[PDB]
């Protein structure tokens, strides 16, 4: 033997679960019969004549990529089922045969070096394929003859016979020509894989284009926030290589490659709540049915349990109590239930071990400014914030998926709670795409996809405990601008609207929320102190509305409070949505069935053509009826201003004041004074200490930000950037934000 069938065996182990694979696992049992009955289903179906114009007849079209990769994704299920330990398939050999049949009819009548490398789909022809061509071959090796390997090899090497792309793509080639230098046993190409990894968009930071940034932001495709769609793909491949060359004579090397724990401390924990990945950071992938928020954040555990294999201390042991509490925290979905039986085998291994204590879960408000995404993690919720500017685009649509995307980064606000269903369960299929949670738009309308003529979103962060957002709003479709924050405190998020201005002629409306109901659409809720109707298809205007209560989809846990200062009149309905996955995702493989939803939408009617407009509403989850009366009679916030000029909220319990000023001419909101854009935060403790955390979130002023803080210093220390200027009888301090990339400034004074 060589170092090579080492590390084929290595893989194949990584495909299988290994031998020692215990088929008395209840959740491995249950995974390898689930696959070994999807593989006797294809089996059943194909098409065994010599003469055959195709292996099956539901994907027959040589020509056709998608069709294609969908036989050779078969194939390789089939394999696996041939080859996992417990299997009702396992060492079959006519299964094995058949199989091996399939690829040669392929090769002769579809993947061959006749083909164009560039075909659509590229994707397919050159990653796709090869991906699972290699799997096969990695699997029945043994199986395999000299003139076979050659046809399937040979191949792949035309198709993809170097790494030189970027992000995911760039990963995904390190990955085919690697598995493929396995096989051949090609020590070159072996250590091209591994330096693949070093390439653009993955190992090193990006300050610009695809990649991690440093923030914890990940960027696709030059404009797409992508954490959770293009980054899934990028942290699944990278780990799977570096975990299979990790010990060998071609293992990674390369330094940057401790960037790869943070990617998972800094861009994957932040944007998971309790099993799923977080909607807002996976891009055009929201419209794929097989993967729906948990599906994808199961596929993220996966990887940090892959990682945990070889990852050096402490971050192999902390990789371990992430997943234990991920695995242990999602109800919705069993974690084991959509993953390889190797990472059911390894994971089980990692929870049943009573030395492994569950991490803790994430409590911190994060601004990731790169991809103009912000979220909150708290005790029984989580709260993200989807927007878009001249940097980062409004939505991606392509190959005709994602067709409803429009306003899903436009200040939509997305709340997880302990209803781990709302956005899974067909929830992107069946919404009202027009209205999307939090966000401002011309009635029934849509957008284009593209980047915004606006460079103020973003916000700041105060010591990752509390922060505030804006948006400066202006679509292109259509006449349409405001000024929208979003202030994040402890057990509630203010979100104000000023300055909503439109000569459109089209209704415009801010919605305050739109959830996915129970079943039966019978969520009892209350305005006021008072029941309302709980019937579906029953639309009704609540007039001066002070607060709303919508009980959750579980007995509790998942209840939504809303409290509108100064009341409100609120437009609402709620209905039973139908719709199919092939109305936002049109590719033939798309399921075409009927699913129907119900929902609870509720809105600000702005009226047509309304001129320096404005809103203000408090988003208090998990609280009850009762509760929510309560902080109505008794807010802990309060509204400071809500200006086109400036918004400002403060947190009366928290001694908390933030303010986002909208232009750059000096401007006053509470203590806080600045002369420009910016996003500001300060935390008073009385008579002690005030402190403050500044940002500029156009992310392109080349000078400072003056600050003035009314209230007298005795001393203070700050961050380097800020130069303290005065301390009494007012606090005056410049800060230095020239290429600061959006990330906040934070300072201390000793009040006295
Ligand atoms: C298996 C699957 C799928 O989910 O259907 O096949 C299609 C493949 O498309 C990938 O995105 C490609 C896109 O298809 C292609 O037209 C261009 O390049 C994109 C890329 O950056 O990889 C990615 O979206 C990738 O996730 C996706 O995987
Ligand atoms: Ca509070």
């Amino acid at each position: 033997s060589d170092e090579f069938d080492a590390l084929r065996i290595k893989w194949a182990t990584l495909l299988t679960g290994g031998p020692a694979l215990d088929p008395a696992d209840s959740d491995i049992a249950a995974r390898t019969d689930k696959l070994a009955q999807d593989a006797n289903d294809y089996w059943e179906d194909m098409d065994l004549s010599s003469s055959r114009t195709y292996i099956w007849y539901a994907l027959r079209g040589n020509g056709t990529s998608d069709n294609v990769n969908a036989v050779y994704e078969r194939l390789r299920t089939m394999a696996l089922a041939a080859t996992t330990v417990g299997s009702s398939l396992y060492g079959n050999a006519d299964l094995k045969e058949d199989i091996l049949d399939a690829l040669d009819w392929l090769y002769v009548n579809s993947y061959n070096s006749t083909r164009s490398r560039s075909a659509y789909n590229w994707w397919h022809w050159q990653l796709g394929i090869p991906m699972s061509l290699n799997d096969i071959a990695v699997l029945l090796y043994d199986d395999i003859s000299a003139a076979r390997m050659a046809t399937y090899m040979d191949t792949i090497d035309y198709f993809t016979p170097s790494i030189g792309l970027t992000g995911a793509a760039r990963a995904w080639q390190a990955i085919v020509v690697g598995v493929r230098a396995v096989i051949v046993k090609d020590a070159v190409k072996l250590a091209a894989a591994r330096n693949g990894l070093s390439g653009t968009g993955i190992f090193p930071y990006a300050t610009g284009g695809d990649g991690f940034y440093a923030d914890g932001s990940f960027v696709q495709h030059t404009t797409f926030a992508y954490t959770g769609g293009y980054g899934s793909s990028v942290l699944e491949t990278t780990a799977n290589l570096m975990y299979l060359l990790s010990g060998s004579t071609w293992s990674v090397s390369d330094p940057n490659q401790s960037n790869v724990w943070q990617w998972i401390y800094e861009a994957y924990r932040p944007l998971l709540y309790k099993g799923a990945m977080m909607d807002m950071v996976r891009g055009r992938e929201i419209s794929r049915s097989y993967a729906q928020d948990h599906a994808v954040g199961h596929g993220i555990v996966a990887s940090i349990v892959r990682l945990a294999q070889f990852a050096p201390a402490p971050h192999a042991a902390a990789f371990k109590q992430i997943a234990k509490r991920v695995i242990q925290e999602d109800t919705f979905s069993s974690f084991y239930g959509d993953v390889s039986t190797d990472t059911i085998r390894l994971a089980k291994a990692i929870v049943d071990d009573p030395s492994i204590a569950p991490a803790a879960a994430p409590n911190l408000y994060k601004q990731y400014a790169a991809m103009d995404r912000a979220v909150l993690q708290r005790p029984g919720f989580a709260l993200g914030l989807a927007l878009y500017s001249t940097r980062i685009s409004s939505y991606e649509s392509i190959n005709s998926e994602n067709g409803r995307g429009w306003y899903t980064g436009a200040g939509a606000t997305y709340l997880y709670n302990q209803d781990l269903a709302q956005y899974s369960e067909d929830y992107w299929p069946t919404v009202d795409a027009y209205r999307i949670p939090g966000t401002t738009v011309a009635s029934g309308t849509p957008i284009a996809s593209g980047t915004g003529t606006s460079s103020w979103t973003g916000g700041v962060s105060l010591a990752g405990q509390y922060g505030a957002s804006g948006m400066d709003l202006s679509y292109g479709a259509y006449n349409l601008s405001a000024r929208k924050s979003w202030f994040m405190f402890d057990d509630e998020i203010v979100a104000l609207g000023s300055g909503i201005s439109s000569t459109a002629g089209i209704p415009i409306e801010t919605v305050v929320d739109n959830r996915k109901l129970n079943g039966a659409g019978d969520n009892a809720w209350t305005a006021n102190g008072a029941a309302l109707s709980t019937g579906l298809g029953v639309a009704q205007t609540l007039t001066g509305v002070n607060w709303v209560h919508l009980a959750g989809n579980t007995a509790d846990g998942s209840d939504i409070g809303y409290y509108f200062p100064g009341g409100a009149t609120l437009q609402t309905k709620r209905e039973a949505r139908t719709g199919t996955w092939k109305q936002i995702n049109n590719r033939p493989a798309t399921p075409s069935t009927a699913v129907t939803r119900n929902y609870e939408t509720m809105w600000i009617d702005h009226g047509t053509n309304p001129s320096g407009a404005s809103y203000g509403y408090v988003l208090l989850p998990n609280k009850t009826s009762a509760q929510v009366g309560a902080y109505a009679a008794d807010p802990a916030i309060e509204i400071v201003v809500n200006t086109s000029g400036v918004q400002s909220v403060k947190e009366k319990t928290l001694g908390l004041v933030g303010a986002n000023f909208w232009t750059d001419t000096t401007q006053t909101a509470d203590l806080i004074t600045s002369n420009k854009k910016a996003s500001v935060m300060t935390r008073e403790i009385a008579d002690e200490r005030l402190e403050a955390s500044v940002s500029d979130p156009t992310q392109a002023n080349n000078g400072t930000i003056a600050i003035e803080l009314a209230r007298s210093a005795e001393g203070y220390s700050a961050d380097p950037g800020i130069t303290v200027t005065q301390l009494a009888p007012t606090i005056k301090f410049t800060v230095n934000v020239n290429g600061a990339k959006g990330k906040s400034f934070h300072a201390s004074f000793q009040l006295g």
